[PDB]
DNA sequence: TGGGGTCCT
DNA sequence: AGGACCC
DNA sequence: TGGGGTCCT
DNA sequence: AGGACCC
């Protein structure tokens, strides 16, 4: 029943991609910006206060030496993202993407195939590659420890190949399910890896400071957990199954309570090609109304080329909005013959507009 | 590009299935009932006024000689339904179900495979099997007429095999798309078949008396069409694309307007095994409230056995309701280990009940 | 106006 | 989750 | 608080 | 269609 999962997490991904394109930014503290935000920055900058998602100003007045590059156009990041995934796919086919810079790979079959290949002998010489989560002692006679170590060896090879073939660094974490692998991948933050032995599971999960830090617990369930008194991971573990059942509903509840013990049975799912391609414009005050379909000609132009390329054709169009959490969409089929340019598409987007701080087009339901 | 589609439509299906089970009903006018309704009756009864979906009383006082059988339990009808479909599948694999008693089969490849097998000779001796829609003359030199005739030959073989192997009669209609095949299957009503030549398409579509008779136009779009003045099929054909576009939305509108010309590009889709299994109880006044989960133990019992059997296991449960058009549901996952009896299931159905004229359970999302 | 079932938003 | 379609 | 993306109800 | 999650 037991699995060996690796979580691969690329360091400051857009900044890496930009640092490869312009090497005069390598030494220099680098911010990648979108509108008013600094969405990511390389190491040099991070250390001098720049962070997470700061202002192009609250972030410049915490570091004047800031280089900025625009990363609103996601194209190159998207391409390198799939290069990474394809590369992990070549190790083992079942790879799951999470955003552009994370991948889970189920290494179970591969770890076993290596283990069967060793003679009862070199097995005593199995070693770990990278850190062991809470500096825990390894027991070479524990079959689960041996498998996880062989998994940390695959992980280090994924990272070496990602570096040698694509020029990217990143972290990895090896554990027995996706929750834990992703929790432990970030213990040694910059370009390192960690393996979690079973005995330190509670240590890792109790090292969290709030239940929002558990992947799967979002902005909204966390506010509901709070309203109940639940704040630490231990409060969640010990809370009444009943009340939570009856309050977040059986599904959400009996799932996030397992997560609070480090238990998570969800399989790594094969992502394969994307289910949709969409593009957005942000702009606060700026869409008057009707005139700003011009906007609508551009996301199309961009998208059309991308949609093209993949080969597969979209059979659904969608348009999205906000005014001054709440966004609206209208969907419709894409007329069959127009599948097989812009012209009629703009038109069907323009009643999808009229039946109805930002605008987007999505191509969904590819075939 | 051109297709040959057959629509197979079983005569008074539940009554046939019951007439096979109890032959002392064969001569006798037979109603199959559910609650207060006579949902179907065989020929003998139909002719003496009994119809469609009448009262067990407004229908008995239009015919006192009525035998009634209960057909609330859909089990045997459901089994014979799939026997029919499997039998048509053996002619050509792409068969689409519509309710328990209709199937579309795309005969295009099969008609061509027969045509290639004939020598330039016997081709002049191709004949039709059954009626030609508006008594239209056949042109043996028209390649579309020849294909449709070979399609009426496949149809007659489907009907003979359905009769010889399963003991069921029914109608068939052969045409160039599903709209037309289904429109023309019912021209000769009891146990006969009709083939539609292209030149009589407008005749058939204008023989309709209201646009609700066009398959795809339902209760709600028909009321909207009315509100616009649109009543005949010809009003719909001639109505402003624009207004209708802008009023039912581009998708519904540009689709039902094509239908009003007899044009319909939708493929016959392979139904294969069912996407869900559900059971219902009706009862007006009767669910007090909480106590009537007892109800909830039964639909389960029934369902569990069925779900079992198919082999494939449901990963989603759902519960449905109405109070005194509008029904409510709550869905949730089925706990993994309980996939692999009743006990915990009733329980997860009973919070799905408490977060919340009739009740039902659905097993969906089989795997 | 039963007792099913499918796909779309 | 709910609407809309079909039998 | 960008500019993407996925699955569920 | 909209909510909820993740990066």
């Amino acid at each position: 029943s037991s699995r060996v999962i690796v979580h691969v997490d690329l360091d400051c991904f857009y900044a890496q991609v930009e640092m490869i394109s312009n090497p005069e930014l390598k030494d220099k503290p680098l911010g990648v910006q979108q509108k008013y935000l600094v969405v990511t920055c390389n190491y040099e900058a991070r250390k001098l206060g720049v962070k997470k998602l700061m202002n192009v100003r609250d972030a410049k007045e915490k570091c004047p030496q800031l280089v900025l590059v625009n990363g609103e156009d996601l194209t190159r990041y998207r391409e390198m993202s799939y290069k990474v995934t394809e590369l992990l796919e070549e190790f083992s086919p079942v790879v799951e993407r999470l955003g552009f810079d994370e991948n889970f790979v189920d290494l179970t079959e591969m770890v076993e195939k290596r283990l069967q290949q060793l003679q009862s002998d070199e097995l005593s010489a199995v070693t770990v590659s990278g850190h062991v989560y809470n500096n825990q002692s390894i027991n070479l006679l524990d079959v689960l420890h041996i498998r996880l170590l062989v998994g940390s060896q695959i992980a280090a090879e994924m990272r070496e190949a990602m570096y040698n073939q694509l020029g990217l660094t990143g972290c990895a974490g090896v554990a027995s399910n996706k929750l834990l692998a992703k929790l432990v991948s970030g213990v040694f933050k910059p370009n390192q890896q960690t393996v979690l032995l079973p005995e330190s599971c509670q240590h890792l999960i109790h090292s969290l400071n709030h239940i929002k830090e558990i992947p799967g617990i979002g902005y909204k369930t966390a506010k509901c957990l709070e309203a109940l008194g639940i704040n630490s991971v231990r409060d969640l573990q010990t809370f009444s199954p009943k009340i939570l059942e009856k309050e977040l509903g059986i599904s959400v509840a009996q799932r996030i309570q397992k997560l609070s013990f480090g238990e998570d049975n969800s399989p790594v799912i094969l992502s394969g090609p994307p289910q949709s391609f969409s593009e957005e414009d942000s702009f606060k005050k700026c869409s008057s109304e009707v005139e700003a379909k011009n906007k609508i000609e551009e996301l199309l132009a961009s998208l059309l080329n991308r949609v093209c390329q993949d080969g597969r054709k979209p059979h659904t169009v969608r348009l999205i909005i906000r005014r001054y959490y709440g966004r609206e969409s209208r969907q419709c089929p894409i007329p069959s013959h127009v599948i097989q340019v812009m012209t009629p598409m703009v038109d069907i987007l323009m009643k999808l507009f009229r039946n109805m701080t930002l605008l987007s087009v999505c191509f969904c339901n590819l075939k």
